[PDB]
């Protein structure tokens, strides 16, 4: 997986 | 996977 | 995978 | 995969 | 794949 | 694939 | 493939 | 392929 | 292919 | 191919 | 291929 | 292939 | 392949 | 393949 | 494959 | 594969 | 695979 | 796989 | 896998 | 896997 | 995973 | 796995 | 995992 | 696993 | 895990 | 696991 | 774990 | 596990 | 596709 | 396609 | 696809 | 297609 | 895909 | 197509 | 995918 | 995926 | 994924 | 994932 | 994950 | 994770 | 994790 | 963790 | 962790 | 983790 | 994780 | 993860 | 992941 | 993932 | 993924 | 994916 | 994908 | 995809 | 795709 | 596609 | 497609 | 397509 | 962990 | 983990 | 993990 | 993982 | 993963 | 993955 | 993946 | 994937 | 994929 | 894919 | 794809 | 595809 | 495709 | 396609  |  |  |  |  |  |  |  |  |  | 010019 | 020019 | 020029 | 030029 | 040029 | 050029 | 070039 | 180049 | 290049 | 290059 |  | 390169 |  | 390189 |  | 390299 |  | 290299 | 039917 | 039927 | 049906 | 039938 | 149906 | 029939 | 249905 | 349904 | 449903 | 639902 | 739901 | 819910 | 909820 | 809640 | 349910 | 269900 | 269901 | 169903 | 069904 | 059905 | 059916 | 049917 | 039928 | 029938 | 019938 | 019949 | 019959 | 009969 | 029985 | 039985 | 039986 | 039996 | 039997 | 038998 | 037998 | 036998 | 036998 | 035999 | 034999 | 033999 | 033999 | 032999 998760790359905000 | 997930690339917001 | 998923590329918003 | 998925490219919104 | 899918290219909205 | 799919190109909406 | 598919090109709507 | 398919070209609607 | 198919060209509607 | 097919050209409707 | 088929190669139209629609 | 099919290669249109829509 | 299919390779349009939309 | 499909390789458009949208 | 699909490899567009959007 | 899918490999766009968005 | 998916490997974009966004 | 997914391997973007954002 | 996911392996970006942000 | 996830292995970014932020 | 999670990479804010 | 997660193994970044921040 | 979590990498603020 | 988590194994960063901060 | 947690890496502030 | 967690095993950083701070 | 926790690494402030 | 936690095993840093601070 | 292989043995599609209908 | 291979042996399509209908 | 392999034996798609409908 | 190969041996299409109908 | 393998034996998709509908 | 190869040996189409009907 | 394997035996997707609908 | 394996036997996805809907 | 394995038997995802919906 | 295993039997995810919704 | 195992039987995640929602 | 095991039976996560929400 | 085991039966996490929320 | 075991039955974490919130 | 060891956590049985015999 | 070890977590049986014998 | 090890998680049997014997 | 190891997760049998013997 | 390993996930048999013996 | 490994997922047999022996 | 590996997924046999021996 | 590898998916035999021996 | 590899998918034999030996 | 490779898909033999030996 | 490769699809023999040896 | 290649599709022999040796 | 290539489709021999050796 | 090529389709021999050697 | 050891699970004999 | 060890699961004998 | 080890799964003998 | 090991799955003997 | 290893699947002997 | 390894599938001996 | 490896499929010996 | 490898399919020996 | 490899299909020896 | 490779199909030796 | 390769079809040796 | 290649068809040696 | 190539058909040597 | 090529048909050597």
């Amino acid at each position: 997986x998760y790359s905000p």
